[PDB]
């Protein structure tokens, strides 16, 4: 496939610098659900995408940072406060790592059980960080598309990839529902996917949180399921 196992993860990479990783829950009551995240190498420093489920989990990407790259991870951003996203902020704490979430993320942090980032990312109105929030991000292009799979849901870019990561937002382009929707805004949605589209109109790789990488399919795909679902009444 391009997949490869490292101990209970999977990686694959996705560019010269980046990688997919790629962690199951095992929680008994619940099968073993797949969540994505990124690992991008920004010349002598090591960015990450989403935590995996797990401290130990997460543990595990930084050992799989440290043998396969050994470079220091310079910055943790995570995508909403969820689980999947941020279940593993312990981890990347215990390791030193400087942590950076929506503000929002970081005020629903305590009502969702997850550990706040350290740094609090604002947006200016067109959606876009506010860069003095993010300093020293590098490639790394982060985007506010408005609420959808949740209120605080983030999306990144990466320069000089053709890849754009949705996180949760964007489910691929033959997924069957919107899965988890008991934090969605069922009617701003639709236009929060598009808006993540229009903010890398040339992305052709879409990396998303439960499916392997599609094309921008998966975006189109994505903000028509969420217009039926506004549109159901
Ligand atoms: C527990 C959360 O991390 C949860 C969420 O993000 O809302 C997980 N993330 C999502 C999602 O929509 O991004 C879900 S549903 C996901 C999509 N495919 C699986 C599913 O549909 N299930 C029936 C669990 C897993 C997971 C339960
Ligand atoms: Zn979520
Ligand atoms: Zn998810």
């Amino acid at each position: 496939t391009g997949d490869q196992r490292f101990g209970d993860l999977v990686f694959r990479q996705l560019a010269p610098n980046v990688w997919q990783h790629t962690s199951y829950l095992d929680m008994p009551g619940f099968g073993a659900v797949a969540s994505n995240g990124l690992i991008v190498r920004d010349g002598g420093r090591v960015l990450v995408v989403d935590t995996a489920w797990t401290d130990d989990q997460t543990a595990q990407i930084l050992n799989w940072i440290k043998q396969e790259i050994n470079l220091p991870v310079a910055l943790a951003v995570v995508t909403h406060a969820h689980q999947d996203k941020m279940g593993g902020m312990d981890a990347l704490h215990a390791a030193g790592i400087a942590t950076y979430a929506n503000a929002l993320s970081n005020q629903l942090a305590p009502q969702e059980g997850m550990v706040a980032a350290q740094h609090s990312l604002t947006f200016a109105a067109n959606g876009w960080v506010e860069p003095a929030t993010a300093p020293n991000f590098g490639p790394l292009k982060v985007f506010y598309p408005g609420p959808g799979h949740t209120s605080d849901n983030i999306t990144v870019g990466i320069d000089g990839t053709d890849i754009a990561f949705g996180g949760c937002l964007i489910k691929d382009s033959k997924a069957k529902s919107l899965g988890n929707l008991g934090d969605a805004d069922t009617e701003h949605y639709a236009a929060s996917a598009r808006a993540f589209g229009a903010a890398f109109p040339k992305a052709s790789m879409i990396v998303m949180s439960h499916s392997a990488p599609d094309s921008r399919a998966a975006i189109t795909h994505t903000a028509r399921m969420a217009d039926k679902l506004r549109k159901l009444x």
